[PDB]
């Protein structure tokens, strides 16, 4: 529009009538330039009061943004038209409003020095926390620039902000909270001891702040001074809502303090049943002693909570009996997963396998040196006497063999018939296992419960490849 072509340079110039003329002609009030200023831009950029009143009447646009973001509040709060800014806001104009860099009128008036814009912005609701693509707040501008009278007044308002929010977290003002959220309180803010306001809602069990604080990313992990964490206070109190709340928003179900107490030690010792299963039904380790020693069970069975204790006994059940399922079934990863729960490693079933037997047994290289790295008996025997060297010899898992012997399994063991590792491997022709029992020094001379040896085992299955070499050793 050509005409709103003038009408931009006329607002520029400040001429009111001719603006006038303008606006009864119908020349459009929102022409934009090739940037995107509006003639309301340039009113406020320039400082023509009157002008920037009679184009409101016009409905020109208040929040008008051009290629960049910036409004016509913007250009006002940076030359420091105060007039121009308190209409602007008596139209609606967006006070948080924020250009492609997160600037906001805010940022402006506190760099430039115009206390009286910083003072009316504040009262309109201008957020103090907001910083732009450099990280700079209002107050880090004013400081930075040397408006000392601005930076104080900035930083006692952030000030009041934490503590505010703070005192509304912990006394469930879901409103309150909400709105000091709105004018940049640090969501993340933390008292003398560390307790942040997610660590306060969750002790004092306001639910809805809890979720108002995580929508607007508060950590849910946020540590005190002394490594408690959201969920161990909502565990000690026994707010079951918040416990779910958190562990649906990537809580640590595990996580332990200074002195190694979890959330589920908080649970049982407090006999908060209905949080004791979320926090086993979402991973909790029930193997996790504090400094003390005690566990979970422990300190349910000291502090009287049986039908507690008796979840807990049944789930120390279930993973020692899950381990040795999950030995056999070739499954790494339900193997590392349930030792780490506190599934014992050396647990045994009514034969006395172990899950190292069954993992020698079925050949499940991978989860044998899983086991045996976590402490599991190399020499562990079952009702049999029988080794998981002997299972290895007995089914010919060569590589399995080498790694049982590298960490230290029983070469020359014997079961209850004093059968050793070299007899099955002879029996049942494992040459190559043969090589590996004599070169880790396995007993040539043994003899079983009936006096035969490995060589004679080697005639009577007839495996003269390891006959001829048993009889060389010999």
């Amino acid at each position: 529009s050509d005409l709103g072509k003038k009408l931009l340079e006329a607002a520029r110039a400040g001429q009111d009538d001719e603006v006038r003329i303008l606006l009864a002609n119908g020349a459009d009030v929102n022409t934009a330039d090739e940037t995107g200023f509006t003639p309301l831009h340039l009113a406020a950029w320039e400082g023509h009061l009157g002008i920037v009143e009679v184009l409101l009447k016009n409905g020109a646009d208040v929040n008008a943004n051009d290629e960049r973001g910036h409004t016509p509040l913007h250009l006002a709060a940076y030359t420091g038209h105060l007039e121009i800014v308190e209409v602007l806001l008596k139209n609606g104009a967006g006070v948080n409003a924020t250009d492609v860099i997160g600037t906001a009128p805010l940022h402006l008036a506190a760099m430039w020095g115009h206390l009286e814009i910083v003072e009316v912005l504040l009262k309109n609701g201008a957020a103090v926390g907001a910083q732009d693509k450099f990280g700079k707040t209002p107050k880090d501008l004013a400081r930075d620039n040397g408006n000392q009278w601005i930076y104080e007044l900035l930083e006692k308002a952030e000030k009041d902000l934490r503590r505010k929010l703070l005192e509304a977290a912990r006394a469930g003002h879901r409103e309150e909270v909400e709105k000091l959220i709105k004018l940049g309180a640090d969501v993340n803010t933390a008292d003398e001891t560390g307790f942040t306001p997610l660590h306060l809602a969750a002790w004092e069990g306001h639910l809805g702040i809890v979720e108002v604080l995580l929508k607007n990313g508060a950590d849910v992990n946020a540590n005190d001074e002394r490594g408690h964490t959201p969920l161990h206070l909502a565990a000690y109190t026994g707010h079951l809502e918040i416990v779910e709340v958190l562990l649906k928003n990537g809580a640590g179900v595990n996580a332990t303090d200074v002195i190694g107490t979890a959330p589920l030690h908080l649970a049982a010792m407090w006999g908060h049943l209905e949080i004791v299963e979320v926090l086993l039904k979402n991973g909790a380790a029930v193997g996790a002693q504090d400094k003390f020693g005690k566990t979970p069970k422990d300190l349910a069975r000291d502090n009287g909570n049986q039908w507690i204790y008796e979840l807990l006994e049944k789930a120390e059940k279930d993973l020692r009996r899950k381990l040795l399922e999950a030995a056999r079934a070739g499954h790494r990863e339900e193997v590392e997963k349930l030792i780490k729960l506190g599934a014992d490693v050396n647990t045994a079933d009514e034969t006395g396998f172990t899950p190292l037997h069954l993992a020698a047994w079925e050949g499940h290289l991978g989860i044998v040196e899983v086991l045996l790295k976590n402490g599991a008996d190399v020499n562990a025997n079952d009702e049999r006497g029988h080794t998981p060297l002997h299972l290895a010899a007995y089914t010919g898992h060569l590589e399995i063999v080498e790694v049982l012997l590298k960490n230290g399994a029983g070469v020359n063991a014997t079961d209850v018939i004093g059968t050793a590792p070299l007899h099955l491997a002879a029996m049942w022709g494992h040459l190559e296992i043969v090589e590996v029992l004599l070169k880790n020094g396995a007993d040539v001379n043994a003899q079983d419960k009936f006096g035969k040896t490995p060589f004679d085992l080697a005639i009577d299955n007839g495996n003269e490849d390891i006959a001829e070499v048993l009889q060389k050793a010999a």
